[PDB]
């Protein structure tokens, strides 16, 4: 992935087209509740990465972060622009 | 901002010629352990804005989220690479 933005695209066509084999899949239908829990957790893996190991560790969590992040946005309804807008 | 890529290299920028007028500076300065509490804190009101406001109020959320996650990275000195590979 090259961009925030293939990211979002990647997983937007998922929620579209619904792969049988996807757990992104069972994670929008396991609904908002749910990933927002997910968010919040990883946000704490993310600041225990940050404390206490490796740039490769952090990134690793980071990159889950940001993962939940754009599984929110398109739970919700949000696009790229609609955040993109407000930075 | 026309990405997550743009803002990045915004705050690289700040991180590189720390104008003196900039949050981002101090926030870069006063360490590692404050940025995970922000950063935790703003998944907190993501969760919150998720379950109980509106979408852009929760894109207004997010993109802080983003922003918070962007200081870290630099502050530890990770690239958007380091991060865009994981995933």
């Amino acid at each position: 992935v090259k961009t925030f933005e293939d990211l979002f695209a990647e997983l937007g066509d998922r929620a579209r087209t619904r792969p049988a084999d996807s757990t992104t899949v069972a994670a929008l239908d396991g609904g908002v509740h749910a990933l927002g829990k997910k968010l919040l957790e990883e946000a704490g893996e993310v600041w225990l990465a940050a404390e206490h190991e490796s740039n490769d560790a952090l990134a690793e969590e980071i990159s889950q972060l940001l993962y939940w992040t754009q599984v929110l946005m398109i739970s919700r309804g949000l696009s790229l622009d609609d955040v993109y807008r407000k930075l």
